[PDB]
């Protein structure tokens, strides 16, 4: 199970970290960073500044798009929501679409088509929230299907915070694997979230380790994506569980 | 349900707990640690007076070392603790002053110590250490000593049941355990696994002894999301932190 984007490929046999790039200087501070995460370990970059208008937003997630296709052989992850930056991105070698809103702003889901790339569909908004989940991916996956994206390019994302409280988050956590009867990637964020704030009752900078094991959780049930802010140990733990799921048969 | 009965208190092994560790190598310092660990949310203390190729200690050294410290926290905490010996007299003279689990990384194999965890009624942590199968020959050794200490005084539901990681395992007979741990419930006996720091992260990550808490952390995660009872860390607010997403994930 592998991803195919500009010419490159993301094999998806093992997980994978992507570190997040929010670029709310200004450039040299983004690149600065991106190095970094790419120095520890991180395989792609999630770049995004999101409202803002979508001259402000091309302003800013653009250039550095640009800059980081022409200095590391990362893949690369527009975190957006406009159809410009869909078709604009793609111009300068971005690998996926991330679109939290899941194409639904006028006319992204067709920019997100015209772009030949992989896009990340990610759940946002009785108690049945693994029906609620699994049917907004039933129901999005036939949308982008006659949009004409083959669902080979099609990467599915549970919605970690958002508007979900404990109960629902951890469930859906809890049933992970469930979503494996897609054939289709899962990548998470849930670094720093409020599932991890309220559970250890600390700041926003020391949740490192709530996180760290929500991140192997994941990884442990197959995920393919994991979406953190402290990228130097994820990589390390997702070590080990590589050697773990190795071991087995 | 699982619950573990000792000094006349239990232990709900439903959810996971987390062990430190009190090296004694003075006092003072030792009940300091004692303290942090247990504000830190560690449900059990192992005190520890074990290293291969460290220096043996006497039996006079021992009870010297560890025995004044089981007394300290008995009187001062409601926190179980654990003693790390394999000798008899350590044995029954720490179950005298409070100990509650008697944890022999040796299994009971040194002369006396049976008989000494028989005449304690006790808790004792079993631990395996030493080309078909390394969860195989862990399993049959499991079933050895659990049919050692039952013709013993002692019953089964007394027994802790520990696979051996670090002690000489190379990196992927430690890593096939770590993945086959949830057998070993097939048992219906409590798992305790130690982890923290082990070889185990320390090769895989080609990286010092201190700098192994992202590694630790994790191997823990996954001994706890497979069904450990206990788990055997230094860095305790960390493990603590793991376990109870852990927690939250199991239960919801
Ligand atoms: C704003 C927020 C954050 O960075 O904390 C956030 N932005 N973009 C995201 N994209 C994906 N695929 N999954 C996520 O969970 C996620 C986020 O949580
Ligand atoms: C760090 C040291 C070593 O491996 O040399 C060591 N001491 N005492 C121990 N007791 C239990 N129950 N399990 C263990 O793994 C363990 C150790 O690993």
């Amino acid at each position: 199970m592998k991803l195919f984007a500009q010419g490159t490929s993301l094999d998806l046999s093992h997980p994978h970290v992507m570190g997040i790039l929010n670029v709310t200087n200004s450039l040299i501070d983004a690149v600065k960073h991106a190095n970094l995460m790419i120095n520890a370990g991180a395989t792609i970059i999630d770049v995004g500044g999101e409202e803002v208008s979508v001259e402000e937003e091309l302003q800013r997630v653009i250039p550095v798009v640009e800059a980081i296709a022409q200095r590391f052989e990362v893949w690369i992850s527009v975190d957006t929501s406009k159809p410009e930056v869909i078709r604009e991105s793609a111009k300068v070698g971005a690998h996926i679409i991330n679109d939290i809103r899941s194409l639904s702003e006028p006319g992204a889901l067709e920019a997100a088509a015209e772009t030949g790339l992989p896009v990340c569909l990610m759940h946002m908004q009785y108690d049945d929230v693994f029906a609620e989940v699994n049917r907004y991916f039933i129901e999005q996956i036939a949308r982008c299907e006659q949009a004409g994206i083959a669902k080979e390019k099609l990467l599915l994302d549970p919605g970690f915070g958002f508007g979900k409280n404990l109960s629902h988050n951890y469930s859906l956590l809890a049933r992970l694997a469930e979503f494996h009867h897609f054939n289709l990637p899962l990548l998470v964020g849930m670094s720093r979230k409020s599932m991890i704030g309220q559970l250890l009752n600390v700041g926003p900078s020391e949740r490192l380790s709530g996180s760290l094991a929500c991140a192997v959780i994941a990884a442990m049930q197959g995920a393919h994506i994991i979406r953190v802010h402290d990228v130097k140990e994820t990589v390390e733990a997702m070590r080990v569980v590589e050697a773990t799921l190795s071991a087995k048969e």
